[PDB]
């Protein structure tokens, strides 16, 4: 956590920026870093040992917990975070190779060469755009809507009778599953927003 | 934790400061952070084992806590404090990325786009007003308020009996709940104060 | 924990200095934050399960503890410390405000300004010792003398028998509570210096 | 974790850098260093204490653990990253020591010295690409396919009886071991086309 | 834990060095600061819980452990090292300050003031090696000779028999207490070279 | 964790280097403070309350613990990393003030005083070769070869019969222990190479 290193990569200001993207977007994502790790260190927690059901065989709280959570939502969020970070990263790293190659040089073919930059921080915003919105799909899929369910009935080996069992922090995780999806849903809104004004300055220039 | 840094970013001098409001703002946050952390790493801590109820069928005490606690004051100021210091980053960002562009451009229009500057941190001191008075008005909803009850009266399944459990430490919650809303109330005033301060600025001008 | 950033905001340099007050303030207010941490992690740490009573019935064990101990000394000193520091950090964002509006005048009065800057730093040496001086009083209220008693009879509910049980590390306890309060008092005591040689140097003036 | 330091070493630029290299290598071990983290701390954890097994004597579970896991798939990709990274910062501090020879001869041979420094880069790659290829080779041996197994069958001493035990977290970890695996591969992609454009490079100045 | 801080504070350059001083001095207490870490989050570690006594009755072993053991030997380490801290980082400052006065004369006494400089660092010194001899006589007197006892026979209140227990880790905590005494001593020894050195140096002036 | 630090210390360029000395023996140590690091944190871990042995009397596993395993494993690699760095570390701060005594000097004897700096490298060198050398003696005095017994049959006192037990993770552990020692092998055979190298320039000069 620094001040100084998190601008100069996140912000992903590269060859141009709309003053709609790497800003707000940059904004967004500490939000959503922020969030995520007060819901990870605190909410959810351990969120195995807190899971506990009416059951005296060891073993069937484990597997049940399993049984009912497939992957986790921290989990999820984490991974996220690292794809979606990942593209910007990758044009950090681009272009302090290419201000390399550029130092190299000092020691219409540089136009060439900034233009396929150019190209690369597109296709990377589109590519952050796709795993935005794969990511909410997944979300979708594993959990059906945003509240979180209080009592589940369990039946699964080696649970001899169909106990029911509690979770752990039902409201916190659902403010916290809200927090998250709007966060998300802002972040793919200014993604396809910026996507939109690259397209409109490159109708202009052309 | 650093000291370069965090001035550079939550003072938000910007385009112009009052001398009444970044100074004192980011004082009162440095505050704020300091005695959320020592309330969440200490007093509050894991407040899930230490709330413990008389009872021997297992299950009752964690879905009573829910049903008693529904979200703990911790995570509540945790979010107050990020959503208060979004604007602050926001602003920040939004002036990196100006000085940016005007790098830009030594590589008429430009006192508008000062102005428009000016007009979103304007905007961000009110979003951050309006933050805080509704993050007070949720914790007084959820909270009537500022003591802790020590004793309740648990009835939710599946607690056989009307068994009755104690809060983990209840005057030091309540000092540090004190400690809290004193803070956020000056962090109003003071926030109101600036938004006087800089429409008698204005008018000024005019 | 960074060594530059420490001596440019906890020294309090400011406008003048004595060199009685800051770099001796400081050293007192360094070696006060090593001892609490020290304290905080290892001898007190959790400092609930540790409490352990001779008791079965469940909540009797949680709730004598609070009766017996209010609030623990660790959180005393620790928002002591946040308290003490809250001037200095305070000053030290002022002076930088102050050298950012001269870097804006840059691009009689100002004699008026620094004269106000002082003024401010006095208010605040004040404001630090009779917080030190009320946090003094707050602790002696709360716990009587230095010693920390070993045994303790306890009666609330719902202990049904007059059990008596333990406190966890006793000499220890003790040893730190008197290191935090000698320093606590030398800190005082350089404090009050500073403002008599503030009022001698002003006499001087005049 | 520092923004600035992590370019400078895990890059690799030295002597020469064909762009398909350090950048996108340098990308995707930041992301296996990040998601190897995540599982570290998080699915995996302890990983010893959540493995239950369903007998009564002491010690079977902790034998029966070892017997069916006898390296935990972090521990694997741990060594794997720090292996993988040893080249690296080799590299690394071969060009700092490098660069104060240079600094000391300021205070056709050199050339030969530059050549053997190319040398050392491209056997370093070599070297990473073979460690790379071990690790996936020992990972195959060790856990056939990527699922794992969910019900063990446990017969070793002190198990007085064929008990059957359960793993923690069966589906997390089967998503994570997909996503270390496939980053690996994209990692040994990489590396292989680097050395070819090595190769290529190389004949083409012949 | 920063390599450009810890060299400009702990060596104690100050006016004068006779490179028999700082340099030593510094590097025997960055190995203490080393051994005292891995001592005390390693093998004493919590040092409560793995203190186990053979009895049923709660609250035998709490304080059973504290009448065997009144102050544990990280503590009164610790406290050596920050009592011995205190003076290095009390110069480190004082000179701070003394080139803030310096850099305020720029915007006969001098020469008084730097021999006041001068004689506050020698004073200093003394300090130093009169805090490590005392720590010294406290750790004898606390505990004699160097070997921890194994088996401790316990009578105290509430143990209703003589029942007998033992400590966790004897041989480790045996090992680490030689390590640390001897690097104390190693410690008082040079100490006592720089003073003489500095006597020296003082009858070779006049 | 500072990658500029780190090379500025660990390198331990000093007066001269052979490019065979502290670029090889700073990589070798860096892959020697993760391997140490993950082992620490991840496998033997707590060590303790793993080790589990087949009896109800308490007291029984701990002792057991202490005659089988007298120091453990990690102790003795960190305190070996701590040994083998301290003269790296000595050497630093003393070139550092010996730059200090030049830069006074700027404000025949200075050849003399270079060469005893480099006979001063010359003879850290050689302790931590000898440092290596008698580590590696301890641990295989401790410890016969290299693999890690499974089932201990304990014998000692209170435990009342020939109760047999197991280690926590025999495997890991033992690979562990294989990597341990092939790096400080690896790293003997260095320094040694480095002492020749050393010894033929000297030779040459003469």
């Amino acid at each position: 956590m620094n001040w100084t290193g998190l601008y100069t990569l996140l912000s992903g200001v590269n060859r141009h920026s709309t003053a709609i993207g790497g800003v707000w977007l940059s904004v967004i994502f500490i939000f959503r870093i922020m969030v995520l790790v007060v819901a990870a260190e605190s909410v959810w927690g351990d969120e195995k040992s807190s899971f506990i059901c009416n059951t005296l065989q060891p073993g069937c709280n484990s597997v049940c917990y399993d049984q009912f959570f497939p992957i986790s939502h921290v989990r999820l969020w984490s991974l996220q975070l690292i794809l979606v970070s990942t593209p910007a990263l990758l044009v950090a790293m681009h272009v302090a190779h290419q201000q390399h190659i550029e130092k190299k040089m000092l020691r219409r073919h540089k136009v060439h060469i900034s233009g396929t930059l150019w190209w690369t921080y597109v296709i990377s915003v589109v590519f952050r755009l796709l795993f935005e919105a794969v990511f909410m799909y997944v979300f979708y899929l594993l959990y059906p809507g945003y509240a979180m369910v209080r009592l589940v009935k369990c039946d699964v080996y080696p649970c001899p009778n169909t106990v029911d069992c509690f979770v752990s922090r039902p409201t916190e995780k659902t403010v916290f599953t809200v927090f998250m999806l709007a966060a998300s849903g802002i972040c793919i809104i200014l993604n396809v927003a910026e996507v939109v004004y690259l397209i409109i300055r490159a109708c202009a220039r052309r």
